[PDB]
């Protein structure tokens, strides 16, 4: 998923003809989404190393 | 114009997004009367010709 949620989407498959233009649905409510959903598994993958390292 | 209309055209004109694709009405009476009226156009020259050089 990468870190974003563009707004706006160029898509060429078929039957669409040639190249067309997309839009998106609250981009920015799911990009919020997926940064701090990102940032609580690291927070976890932090603890869990730490957790391994002390055994 | 050319010897013929084709009966599609890519267009790539603001506000159209990108490159859009139309149709065309009667592309084959067109290019008959296309044709027609060239042959029509040709004979003439042709008789024009003949009478200067008479002259």
């Amino acid at each position: 998923y990468g870190f974003s949620v563009p707004g706006l989407y160029e898509c060429n498959r078929y039957p669409c003809i040639k190249e067309v233009e997309c839009y998106v649905s609250r981009p920015t409510e799911k990009t919020v989404f997926l940064v701090f959903m990102f940032a609580v598994s690291g927070i976890c993958v932090v603890l869990n190393l730490a957790e391994l390292n002390h055994l």
